[PDB]
């Protein structure tokens, strides 16, 4: 069964009762037993499970507080290590919350393999890996990492939301657990904010279960409808994105006023082999320099279809600049160290005409 | 302004934009801003502050999401004191999440104020208390407890699920933060799944702000809307379960197969005094004892109205056996000890007809 | 079983499937055969058949589209009679609409029973009464009106919107065809247009399912949820409403300012013990005259808790001014011959505190 | 600005107000006026409006619906006039409905657009066409019969359900009035019943908004959210689908099983060419001839990804045979008469994988 396929028949959306052709909404909170769990979310937890290959599924009521539910699989005094260019709210979080419960994460550059091996103390339990990372799109071996964890006893875990399940699939790498910010692809719509977790392994998914209902982060009926929706048009966005981002990449590295190109479908992009080696795709997600923070801004003015919006993985295309953004907190000085330049924008491809894109970015990139 | 009132004009239920009585509901993730927090959900919030005359609110996608986000207020080392009968999913994600994160948790029977000092640790940070709690209806001195959390340099916690903001404001009598599973009284229509938690402390709220967007446990719009939707019959509902209750009481402490009655409207309950110094009105939760197992059976099986369910706070009655479904993992003798009798039965009072819930009721315990 | 148990366990709002406490929202429009009716709103259907002690139910996508569904069981040529006081869409629809389709309208004073007789033609196929009326609370005598219609092959509809199923009931005195504009008390939240009709009539409710299935105006599953979902707490807030509607009228026929009270509660109003011996209790909108239009906007101005607003049956109070509002288009002196005076306001109680709206009306009339 | 970018940026779907990215869901029913029309609706009116170039939009309840409205432009004594292979809800509401107020109609086929001109009668005042057509998929010359129209002063109205407004523009070729059932394509996930009705006519506009609010056949605002989201995908689901049906019949037209196949992609079949001059693409709808009843029946069964279903425009593909389902009343030789063999099967393609959906027809076309 083809991936297409799959999107549309995978898990179980149907009522067994009516033969709806889609999920009921339970808005209900307790159900009568005959003597002395709500459906629509075992919807959307059945889709993710079957579109990763996963056994047990997981909606959690954001991606933030699926990443939550993740960590707090650790106790007091376990290490956890990240791929070092994690930010946002995933290093927020780590970081400023959990290391009060005495849960120390160290980051890594995941980017090479032995640097895991490097960083495991005695008292490291999982393995944390975003791939590709943001903004710059850092590709991370994922089978590896799985065999080091396994070798190491190490929970691994993957941030897959840049490339979706339609294109990379960690669980069949070896991967112990999966998680998406359905926010962004899965979604699809920008109107659900959602997190989804997948896992084969029957103790972890126990482990995972006592923690989401003793911590309360549960997905909605109604948003886990939402999701349900517009998982069935994951094939045809994503590849319609893929479609414009090979096109634009094509416009931007042959621009005069763009210098550096950040996307994993470039082939002299650092481990570009590896990502081939592990997804079918691409994600939408393009981040390109242009001179300074000043052409930056002229850049989203002079664009007609790019929204100048802090999300990803929408219908519509959207632009930002993370110096200026994500990143202005971080000093100017250590921005540059790690490539955050002034006028590094970074564009989420969304599912318009691809010439009209490529056209679009052009004409504003030749204002400057 | 008189309480019926403020629940149908207090906090922010109207559309600034185009006038809509109601709020709209934000199916969105993403706002668009000019140059280089979702309403629906604001509404919420801003409803519960008002109602508990607090100055912030905050909504969770659950109570046990309420609850798990102001435990997180503490760090590794922190105590924390509960009222001795917690139980369910506050006890279960004290004791079994939040200690493998350091948090130590000590149980007090704070029916005797004195008994919290006795309590006090060097490390001792927060109060929570329950009041009435589950599923005896013990009734603890809010006023005094927040003296002694205030004297003490303690973050002071009431769960106040039980009696509504209508009828007790624990934030008037000095407590820190009040929080409620929403999915009772306040939604009131067994359709929602939500927590909700009010403060004036102006650092406790931004407290609370960084913990819900790093743990990412929000309320969805759309339950969102439902909440502010069911508050609006909260006082209606609320005085017609106090007005069945009261007689429902009457008749029980009256029929020969009724033994003992927990409830703090009865004058001989402990600390019913103090209740009353702290309330307006009453619970629709009432606990009753009947001769034995089988008869507690034989009882849910006669009612006509009663519904045999775990939760309360619906518009239809409830019943259950809380050592038959909530304490059946606790050892028999020990539920003896604590007053878990084979034949105690508890009642969620609904909103039907008041002879009609005291006549089947009786009819019902009768038949034994 | 009394009429507040009635409204939570009247019809079937539960789902059999799951023994969910609330109808399943079934977002669909295709249910799959094993081999070669939403359920949702089978669940309102399903109420209001109960409520009004009909056999069938229909919910459509507002009052409007119910009255129209209605209608159209009649043929071009026949005459339908109405109360002649009727106006808004009803009479908008009649007149402008279905008479381009040869159905013939006949307005007839209905406070007077032997008035329907006088104006039966032999094509007059249906007798149509709202009661009490609007602006002014004319009373019609439902059981004569049915007796007549029957004795003369007349299809009896009666809009019962203004006392709800849970004060009059026309199907138990004899009518053919009740019908509501939801949107008002049923919904009661302001937050849901419907209409709903029921009937015990085998052949007219085939008619009935007939016609709506051939012109489509349904009422969504969304909404029909959220019709069940006001609709249990019809009594509490009908209660309240007749509360308050008490002491505003004894407040308003005893104020200086105020000249003529048009309700049916009042003794020496036309048909008092008509409605008395047809009702249970009182709807929640009220007439009065002030002096002239100037006090009438002044009043509206003075006032804290009536909003100014055009409809009717939500949980908070509304006030407007017919002879402004929902008549300027009548003649200034047509007004007049009818009771329209340029000084009447209507008011539409809602469920806020009885003595905060007393109050407030009162410091309001104070102020010409 | 090409087709796939007017998707997502054509009509207004933000919110001014805040900056949604998504149109808000006005649960409402009224709208405060600061002294003496559903944004959710407005959004998918201004949708259809935009996608049709047309200046106004109407949502009703139903494609139903929307026929019926549009059919009540007319007074008794009027003649419309309809292609002669309607049949379903438009022929029997027309004929079991409208025909009772004197509106008469003829059917004529308008596939010979001279047909048109001798079925014109002084009193028609209406010619409204579906093209392709069910379940033969006939082809209409849109652009003459607008000048046909025209020239006789005739209001003329296109279904244009099968080829959605990203195919077919009828108010580009002269059309009065387009309209869909947005159940189908549109909405595109099976789970929205709705209406859309486009016009550039100011004065019909008015007409219509006229009719809508008199009979009240309104799309509700959570089904309107729902209908917006879903044409976001418009232009992927029916090129996707378009891909697959090139591919189907290719594969319908060499398989010795398969007899007639009736699309108007295929040159032989009738106004190929007219169809190819007013469209960009196909309809996902394709009949074919097994050889028996008994043959399609098993077609049914052994196909793998074809659900046995009633509608079309769905994310899955569809299967039925007319002659058992949507034709059973027709006598079993009229039928033959008009093509509609025992042995007619229909599919609607849908977003599937293409090899997929091919493979699996040819495998159960192999069976018999």
């Amino acid at each position: 069964m083809n991936k297409k396929t799959k999107l549309i028949h995978g898990g179980h959306t149907t009522d067994d009762y009516t033969g709806a052709v889609t999920t009921p909404i339970y808005q209900t909170s307790t159900y009568l037993q005959d003597d002395i769990a709500n459906p629509t979310r075992s919807s959307v937890e059945s889709v993710i499970a079957a579109l990763e290959n996963g056994k047990h599924g997981f909606a959690f009521s954001s991606g933030v507080a699926a990443i939550s539910a993740v960590v707090m699989l650790l106790d007091k005094g376990d290490h956890i290590i990240l791929n070092s260019d994690v930010y946002g709210g995933t290093y927020r979080a780590l970081t400023k919350v959990f290391t009060r419960f005495g849960i120390e994460v160290d980051f890594v550059d995941t980017t090479h393999t032995d640097s895991i091996v490097q960083a495991i103390r005695p008292t490291t339990k999982m393995l944390f890996i975003e791939t590709p990372s943001n903004p710059l799109l850092r590709v991370t071996d994922i089978k590896k990492s799985a065999e080091i964890a396994k070798e190491h006893g190490l929970i691994s875990v993957v941030d897959n939301t840049f490339m979706t399940p339609y294109y990379q699939n960690p669980l069949d790498l070896g991967i112990d657990i999966v998680l998406h910010s359905a926010t962004k692809y899965l979604g699809g719509h920008s109107d659900v904010v959602a997190g989804l977790v997948a896992t084969s392994d029957d103790k972890l998914a126990e482990r995972l279960a006592f923690i989401s209902n003793s911590t309360g982060g549960i997905l909605g009926p109604q948003d886990s409808y939402l999701l349900v929706r517009g998982i069935k048009t994951l094939g045809l966005r994503m590849e319609q994105i893929n479609r414009s981002v090979i096109e634009i990449i094509k416009m931007l590295q042959a621009h005069p006023a763009v210098q550096q190109v950040f996307h994993p479908s470039i082939e002299s992009h650092l481990n570009h082999d590896v990502h081939m080696a592990q997804a079918d795709g691409h994600t939408g997600v393009i981040a390109f320099e242009v001179k300074n923070t000043e052409s930056a801004k002229q850049l989203i003015k002079a664009t007609s279809y790019y929204t100048l919006a802090e999300s990803l993985g929408a219908v519509e295309s959207l632009i930002s600049v993370p110096a200026l953004m994500t990143h202005a907190s971080i000093p100017a000085d250590i921005r540059a160290k790690e490539g955050i330049t002034d006028g590094l924008v970074r564009i989420s491809v969304g599912i318009e005409d691809t010439e009209d894109l490529v056209d679009d970015l052009k004409q504003a990139l030749d204002t400057l």
